[PDB]
């Protein structure tokens, strides 16, 4: 608990310098009247934003990479998809509820579990399996395939974890489970681009895991720590520096909650991984 304390304080004073102020020249602001985030307190760094109409960010986390962002706003479905298939998206991790999704006074548009047009942008959906991952959490997979007048078709693997509620954590072999799950998606994809001499393969800003929840900062955050610990080249990456890199490269929320902090403690002391860093 001494050393647990000891990584609170740490994180916390970074969580209130890295508040956002009015018109934050590090965060990414909102153009012209159209809405950029879902929650006014929830912002999106400028430094690593993906796109200028998105609040979405590039993340690294040791040698891990990802992309974390909101649940997009209706207004920005047609970027989502063309930042979902200019990255050949490996796999697109979605961890907010169907209650929430099904929840019309939350925004929250049912972008991937059926069919649309969206500006220029015609997406097909398909279900295709339902992997049990422990502790009743289900995950059901979609294909997206992303059509649009004179690109390539490309086509995403969707993970949906339908009933992980907000603001709560699932245990550690709920996330273990996820992790490695999310991991063999996108593996399969990335080989896929690569039989093939995809070009997206030699750009590392491009065939990241995209995933997001509702805000993208705590479902969205302990998946991305498990993720980045289940990399071999991760080695002695402490807790300190993992959620430290997470909120310099997105904003100061990311682990939210302390049920999801203590989810990754637990993870890094069975890999005899440190807390803190010195």
């Amino acid at each position: 608990p001494e050393a647990r304390a000891e990584l609170s304080s740490r994180l916390t004073t970074l969580r209130n310098t890295l508040a956002p102020a009015t018109n934050d020249p590090r965060y990414l602001q909102a153009c012209g009247g159209e809405k950029l985030n879902r929650f006014r307190d929830i912002q999106c760094r400028r430094q690593t934003a993906v796109r200028a109409d998105l609040n979405a960010n590039y993340i690294q986390v040791g040698n891990t990479r990802t992309i974390a962002c909101q649940y997009p706003l209706q207004s920005q479905l047609e970027s989502h998809f063309r930042m979902l298939a200019e990255n050949r998206t490996p796999v697109l991790a979605v961890l907010a509820s169907s209650s929430e999704i099904a929840n019309q006074r939350f925004g929250m548009p049912d972008y991937f579990r059926q069919s649309g047009t969206y500006g220029s942008i015609t997406v097909e959906s398909k279900m295709t399996q339902q992997v049990g991952l422990g502790d009743g959490i289900m995950a059901d997979m979609y294909t997206l395939t992303i059509r649009e007048a004179g690109q390539k078709t490309i086509s995403v693997p969707v993970v949906h974890v339908g009933n992980w509620p907000d603001q709560t954590a699932v245990s550690s072999e709920v996330t273990k489970a996820l992790a490695s799950l999310v991991d063999q998606t996108a593996e399969t994809k990335r080989n896929m681009y690569e039989s093939k001499g995809s070009s997206a393969v030699a750009d590392d800003s491009k065939l990241r895991p995209v995933i997001h929840s509702r805000a993208g900062v705590g479902r969205t955050a302990q998946l991305i720590g498990a993720m980045c610990m289940n990399d071999s080249r991760n080695s002695q990456l402490s807790v300190e520096d993992m959620v430290s890199q997470m909120r310099v490269q997105r904003n100061g929320i990311m682990v939210q909650k302390d049920e999801q902090l203590d989810v990754l403690i637990k993870l890094a002391e069975g890999q005899g991984r440190p807390l803190l860093n010195s």
